């Protein structure tokens, strides 16, 4: 399994930049940002072939372990064997996602949520994480 | 509690910079990394006034639960309401610990390691953490 980072604190007006490198030969990658192992507030999962997508990203939310309504974007900067870097930013009612080509989009925010305080990540190797 | 990460992986030869603020009324900091929560190859102890140390740096292991021999540091570039950036680097036998300032020292392993894995750390707000 990949990696989990617990009780850290992202408050609303901040974010969260992860930079990563993925694998030659990844069929998709996750990141996940919520309140514990059960509670995601987005799950961000960038598919290279994966579930039938060819280059989407598929967000979706885990409440309690159930998977939300998933929201699929054809944005996609990513390459197989390289570095990326993204950013979520946590406001009120949803997360912006930033991506490193400046294209950006939202996530609603589906569950109640004070701070973020655990990020998890699958399917790409940990360069750096950074709170702003 | 602090905040952990786990099952990221830091190999012979590189290092983990980790960047944080010490609040202003910090009596101690700890950074600890290992392969578990019970298994601490460094625990990292800046110590400003705590357990009778005034600006010390105390070091030591710790095994399935149980302390090692303390190693005592006069070393002390750190000041309260601060950010502060320590990098670990691990070498076969020991951790070279690097601090801001350009000083350095040795921490031996005491302890069989492939890989480290964990990452805990108290009395310290993360602003940055990344692998080289
Ligand atoms: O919604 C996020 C999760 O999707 C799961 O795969 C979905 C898939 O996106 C979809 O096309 C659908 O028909 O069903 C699958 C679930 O049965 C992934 O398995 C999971 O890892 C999440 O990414
Ligand atoms: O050795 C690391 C731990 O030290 C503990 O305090 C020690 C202290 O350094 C020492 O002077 C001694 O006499 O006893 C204490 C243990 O009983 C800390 O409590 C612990 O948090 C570690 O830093």
């Amino acid at each position: 399994a990949g990696m989990v980072m617990n009780n850290f604190s992202l408050k609303q007006g901040h974010c969260l930049e992860l930079k990563g490198f993925i694998p030659k030969d990844a069929k998709s990658f996750a990141i996940n940002l919520g309140k514990d192992s059960s509670n995601y507030v987005i799950h961000f999962n960038p598919r290279f072939d994966h579930e039938g997508d060819t280059n989407k990203i598929i967000c979706n939310s885990k409440e309690e372990n159930s998977w939300g309504t998933e929201q699929r974007e054809n944005v996609f900067p990513f390459q197989q064997g390289a570095e990326t870097s993204i950013c979520f930013e946590y406001q009120a009612d949803h997360l912006k996602v930033k991506l490193s080509d400046g294209q950006e989009f939202n996530f609603p925010i589906r569950m109640p949520l004070d701070t973020i305080t655990f990020l998890s990540m699958d399917g790409i190797e940990l360069k750096a994480i950074s709170l702003h």
